[PDB]
């Protein structure tokens, strides 16, 4: 029904193995990736990637999140970067085949015992300019996150807080930090200086695993393709690092000086895209999903229950995609936490949410703009078909394919409770 | 609550190993769940009175077996009439009415190589009188099943064929027999004579396991509580046998002499009910579900996909029940095959499907008698409410409990594709 | 199949069809059940020991000789019936029947003698009659005591005190027959040498439909502890009057073995039944089948995960030896034991290889029947001047009795477990040997 | 305090996800570094004084790249390495043997090139222990190298370098006839897409681990350390992941041969390896290796599993094995024990060659045989306990597993013994 050639692609013989050792032995270099690249790419916006024309090329190469490093440059400079990014993103708003929303992240300068005076001004700037994510520098304890949450005035409560663990104190207080944070960033640059360089990989692997268990996005950062600042190709250690960060379970991967000041910014985005696609295919979903399932506590939350039921169903039929109607992005995040092999096409009316779901691995946002139907059930079905139309368009779906549709019983966020098995018409 | 997690061997079912599970079995941990394993009671002079049968229904008789090896067609027609009169004596309360299937156990081929002439007449009688299940005696190969299917004719298309494996040939050709049969019966009486008595348990355990893997109902039969033919209580070996048949994975357990001619017909049914309730609580669902999940093949069938997703969701929230609408009973059978701990409350308008689902373990049928609503979605919701009301009335459900609702996208059999997480109001 | 492709070519495809070997190689328990073949015959010797109650139907020296041949390992004397004089004659008839095969020490089968106490009855502890019966057992050299109605750890202490200083070697198997005993099980097992699941009284004290949970829990806890457990009462009840048992009785016996019972017992089936030798033969047949169908893959891995880390050389050598035995499909594990402890420590890991235990102690040789898979050999030769030579002569005695009784054939691999110095407690050496 | 060190809370976890969550940066490694370090000998690491520092930093195998330099040049490198290694021979309980590996030029456009035959003959004449065969494509290429060593080069180990697509495809036939494999990522990253190299590395390492043969991870492991004193976050990650994958050896190419920091790179690889080995999830690893290993009727193979199982039960400090060829130690290594495999051998070539196996710590026994064989065996077991105690592997009170045979000569290993230290 699917074919012998289908079961050779995207490391399907390796993922069917009864053991992890057998899985490794079945990894085929001739087994090509079919699924879209799920791990998002954070690109640092600097002089080498600041023109509306250069930004248009980086969006095409695969940039999902645009990072503004507030350690360098004025508020006036970063406001122009925000405008150039928004102008480059809206240049494809006519065509829904090239239109992809891009999140804007503010990376704070850093602390001093707590939130610095400059950081309060920078955070206030981010709120006034509508940033989606905040990369809080040098988070040490839960009170540091609370300080950043407080500095995000009456307005900025929707902004996501990704705590950067860059020192020994934060590594030790990790559990309390993650509890109050929206996600974590393994800031390996400063971490490699505060703690022994040979212990950084344990912190990365521990934090990624704990984030995966918690269901919160984790970013792997610093020197991923460092040689790409001056060279067109990365070293064997750099491609290995990127691939292993994806394998560890990182939701996002990041380019710092490779995109901000490097001679090769578009090339680095293209390279990260290529390695991520390969690595995701080699993920051992059999053990991953069973462990995530066993480790996850029992839940009486319909969204959480529908999320595991949907991912279970998606694996059973090899669903092409899981279409989820979300408003805040929560439902899509809860699907992503179980690491499905099917792309989570998330249809939202919230432009902020559509940008913010790039933080979650495997979530492909669609901003649906249409005017609402008088009947709610009809409005839900127009958003579902919109999911299918775009899926068909961007290569995810073909007629005959199976998809899992996740919706709620009534309007408003938090009522997700339905999972539907749908055949593409 | 604390008290909830002490009942129905919940500490034992949470164990990381099967050895730990056994060590955590508490005799003071009472069963809460309803008895899922159905009870087949052989009809005889000890069980023909309408008043007596009413007591047997109350004790838990689900299937009434008519042994065609004894008695005339006239005799069995009076049996059918007494079973039906006794079952219909509780039709006045449709939320607490228990349907009872009627199974015809053929005389057999005897000396003959295939379907005997008497068997053709008996099968035609079964069809004319509306039997639900046929227990084909001495099935030796797949052609024997085909012969019985042919003898039922076009009017007996709906009747289920449970092949009785009673000899060595039938044990060897098991795979071909099970392939063409609706289910199997481990006929231990004749099997204990055809094969060495000390090898019968291996045939029982093999057949039960293979049936469980296939998703087809399996019946454990003969001498389960033999001493109760004359004595008020069974031996320590008999209670152990019944409990182990349930633990092995038998969908149904059966009483022959115990209910046909014995002095304790009602008490035998009460005893089997009691042991089954205890055994089901002690089932190690942690390993059972994970093995059944792993062993099941990939499917592109929406009913099959929704079934595994629903059972997975039911386990995540400790669902009180899974309410499924079904025409043929297939949807309920597909939920049953994954051995959920939640009761599969199956609502159906088909009286034959409601009787036949007793073959599947954990399926509690409800016959919906109301005439259809003009709007199909309203008619579906009225049947879901009928299920919640009967569930609440019979003690399956309490307000605050979570329930998984399984429905389809259009009327008619084959279209189940929706799973819904619902909280009892 | 790559993890058996080489050994299937060597040992053969016919070897890997017998004793439910395709079923035991399955990756899941569900797959194991699907691979159970009725045409797969048992090759190994019957490991689960058979306790037979000695009564009028099984008292003559000639009848006892037939029951030993049929497979009786332990002879139970029920002190709830009969006088001390009566039980002394039973002891004499059993000993006479056992010693009638002493002429061939490579094919002589030792039989343990167990005393089943009358019980406390109305009383709160050890009855006055029980004290007299226990002193009788000590005076007559019984190997095991089946303490009736044990309810707390103080009850077993009372029985150990009543045996006195002369009855220190006797094993105490506590019978759990009531709700109190089931609840205080952990404290009872801690101070007892083993347990007996007395299902007759247990089926009366607790609901009959709850007895199987108590049996399965107690057996599992005993298996975890490494102590012998006995399944008792109504196992083949219909054979008291009938030549063949019911489908429920064969099922019960097979399931008790599967649960992990070290011993199975015949009460009124042999004491007063019309077919006492037939019941022993039947229990032997069902046990051999059931042991083959044991899912050793998960059983051994669970027993290893559940067992705590040990710094005891005997305990360490025991797990290392059982692991080695499984790697090469060892025909047997030959262990030199004084008290039986080393053989008990091998048994707790439930090896598929037969634990052939060579001991000079006649009481230990009788008492190791309590452990499943231990086949005792009583070494009667006088010691060699060199200890290493004396050890090698006992190892050869084991290989010769193993070859003679069919356990071993030339080409088979065996695991030899010995110590570094004489005396009990010094087991620390494991040796892989090929049968010559 | 013992159960907090060397990631013991993480290794006790019931799941691999839980294992990752329990990784503690404050949990220090106690055990010795098992993964061997191959250092490429070049101009930056040629002096006897510089080599002595690299031996102290952790070098176990010295690689001679025959793609550059004359036979005269490589003979001087061999002499300088041997002089630096023998400078610590005065203390035989704390002397570290170093293997010498010859990395062939390759076939290039061509089977076995004419230069390769001359280079292989040179290695035989100079007593090399290992040969890193460049660009192996099929089983006949390995046979060609074995033929070129001749009758004098039987003892030399052949590590086939998989550097192209053909070699990756015919991997099963190559590994079957080779002594081990080297994942040559430099050329492999050019022949196949760079983003597919990690799949080849992970596949080859897993297949080698299954086979029980040594595997080497090679090229650009700490590349930035050629010009900088510290590596990038990607490079430390790469090294740690190669160890985690199951590589028996890790290699420094231009980082030791021509880099400004050759001793620093050896020190860095040692540090990352020690940390990574502690974070290995032995619970699942040993159970998977046990399940995956076929049944064997070979006493050495059987005693090897039995000994590793016993070592895990008592948390044995070390497994002392008496070996002649190194085979018994290799068979213990394949089950990846947490206990150090202290291997006592009289053969100097075997003692150098066991660096190819992860977790095998060679000891060269330099005393002449006792008249009684049992006494000679006990003296070698004591030599192992004394060197263990001396080098910090053992403390009084620790438990050790001793693996010996029933008679002298190779292939008769069949005994396992539980021993308590002093
Ligand atoms: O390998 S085992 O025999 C075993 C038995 C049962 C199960 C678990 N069931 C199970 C798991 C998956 C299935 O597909 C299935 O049909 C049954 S169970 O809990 O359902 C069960 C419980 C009780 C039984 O009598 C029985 O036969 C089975 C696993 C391993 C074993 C292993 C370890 C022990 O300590 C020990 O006493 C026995
Ligand atoms: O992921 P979220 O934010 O909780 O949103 C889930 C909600 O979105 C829906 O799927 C769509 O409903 P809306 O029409 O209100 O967007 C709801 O039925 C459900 O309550
Ligand atoms: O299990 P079956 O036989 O497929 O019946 C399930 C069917 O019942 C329904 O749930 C309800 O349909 P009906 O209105 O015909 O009763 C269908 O949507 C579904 O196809
Ligand atoms: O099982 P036990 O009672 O500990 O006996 C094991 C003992 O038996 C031996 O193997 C042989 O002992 P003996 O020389 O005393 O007969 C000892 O080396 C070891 O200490
Ligand atoms: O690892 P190898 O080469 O098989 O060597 C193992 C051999 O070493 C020993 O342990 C000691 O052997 P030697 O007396 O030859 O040194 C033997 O008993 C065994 O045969
Ligand atoms: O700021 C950062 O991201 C760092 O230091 O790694
Ligand atoms: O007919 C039966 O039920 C049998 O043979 O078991
Ligand atoms: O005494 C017994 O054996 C019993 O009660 O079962
Ligand atoms: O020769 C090598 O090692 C390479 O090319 O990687
Ligand atoms: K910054
Ligand atoms: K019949
Ligand atoms: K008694
Ligand atoms: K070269
Ligand atoms: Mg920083
Ligand atoms: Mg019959
Ligand atoms: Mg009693
Ligand atoms: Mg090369």
């Amino acid at each position: 029904e699917l074919g012998t050639a289908f079961f050779q692609q995207q490391q399907l013989p390796a993922a069917m193995a009864d053991t992890f050792l057998e899985h490794l032995c079945l990894l085929d270099i001739d087994s090509e990736p079919v699924a879209a690249r799920s791990t998002s790419i954070i690109a640092t916006i600097g002089p080498a990637s600041r023109s509306v024309e250069r930004l248009k090329e980086m969006i095409k190469a695969g940039m999902n999140i645009a990072r503004l490093n507030f350690s360098h440059g004025s508020h006036e400079y970063h406001a122009e970067s925000i405008a150039n990014v928004r102008e480059a993103v809206e240049s494809f708003a006519g065509s829904p085949l090239s239109y992809r929303p891009v999140a804007i992240a503010l990376d704070t300068k850093g602390p001093g015992p707590g939130l610095s005076e400059q950081d309060v001004r920078d955070l206030r700037f981010g709120v006034e300019h509508g940033v989606d994510i905040v990369f809080a520098s040098f988070v040490r304890k839960a009170s540091d996150v609370a300080a950043v949450r407080a500095a995000l005035g009456p307005e900025g409560h929707g902004i996501k807080i990704i705590s950067k663990i860059e020192n020994h104190e934060g590594v030790k207080r990790f559990d309390e930090i993650l509890e109050v944070s929206d996600g974590i960033m393994v800031a390996r640059g400063d971490l490699g200086i505060e703690i022994p360089a040979e212990k950084v990989f344990l912190a990365q692997k521990m934090m990624i695993g704990r984030c995966n268990l918690a269901g919160k996005p984790v970013v792997c950062a610093t020197q991923m393709l460092e040689s790409m600042i001056t060279k067109p190709r990365p070293t064997r250690a750099e491609t290995s690092d990127v691939a292993n960060a994806v394998l560890d379970g990182a939701d996002c991967i990041m380019l710092s000086g490779e995109t901000a000041k490097g001679n090769f910014p578009v090339e680095a985005v293209k390279m990260q895209h290529a390695i991520a696609r390969e690595a995701e295919a080699a993920v051992y979903h059999r053990q991953l999903f069973e462990e995530l399932r066993r480790a996850a506590p029992l839940s009486r939350d319909p969204t959480e229950v529908t999320a595991i039921g949907a991912v279970e169903a998606a694996f059973k039929c090899c669903a092409a995609a899981i279409i989820v109607l979300t408003t805040t992005g929560r439902s899509a995040q809860l699907l992503s936490r179980y690491r499905p092999r099917a792309a989570v096409i998330a249809v939202t009316r919230s432009a902020q949410a559509a940008r913010q779901v790039h933080l979650c691995r495997g979530v492909f946002p669609l901003l649906y703009r249409e005017p609402p139907e008088a009947i709610w059930a009809d409005d839900v079905d127009r958003r579902v078909q919109f999911g299918i139309e775009s899926g068909k368009l961007r290569g995810f779906l073909r007629v005959g394919d199976l998809v899992i549709v996740v919706t709620g019983w009534r309007p408003g966020s938090g009522y997700t409770n339905i999972m539907r098995v749908l055949s593409i018409s």
